[PDB]
């Protein structure tokens, strides 16, 4: 599913993470317009053969189990295909996880590049909320 900019922005605050540890709505969308474009089916190879899910880019060497990413972990106990469904949950709370392991949003390291700092709260303006 490709969401729409408020539509995801609604989504995203039905699933509680307006203000989750401390960011706003707009960070949340902006991190998500950078990693996937809103698309909930956007996947990308890293480097290290592991590889990224979702409208979060979330990754399987630490986060969801895929079968094929040696070493890893399941911290978020999902499957991979699960951060791909039109139905955000599983990105949700799995994001909450990630958010809360020490480096708060900077573990998305396209927010730290193109949206921390920034005026995030344009990422929702517009938007019934
Ligand atoms: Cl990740």
């Amino acid at each position: 599913k490709v969401f729409g900019r408020c539509e995801l922005a609604a989504a995203m605050k039905r699933h509680g993470l307006d203000n989750y540890r401390g960011y706003s709505l707009g960070n949340w969308v902006c991190a998500a317009k950078f990693e996937s474009n809103f698309n909930t089916q956007a996947t990308n190879r890293n480097t290290d053969g592991s590889t990224d899910y979702g409208i979060l880019q979330i990754n399987s060497r630490w986060w969801c189990n895929d079968g094929r990413t040696p070493g890893s972990r399941n911290l978020c106990n999902i499957p991979c295909s699960a951060l791909l469904s039109s139905d955000i949950t599983a990105s949700v709370n799995c994001a909450k996880k990630i958010v809360s392991d020490g480096n708060g949003m900077n573990a998305w390291v396209a927010w730290r590049n193109r949206c921390k700092g920034t005026d995030v709260q344009a990422w929702i303006r517009g938007c019934r909320l």
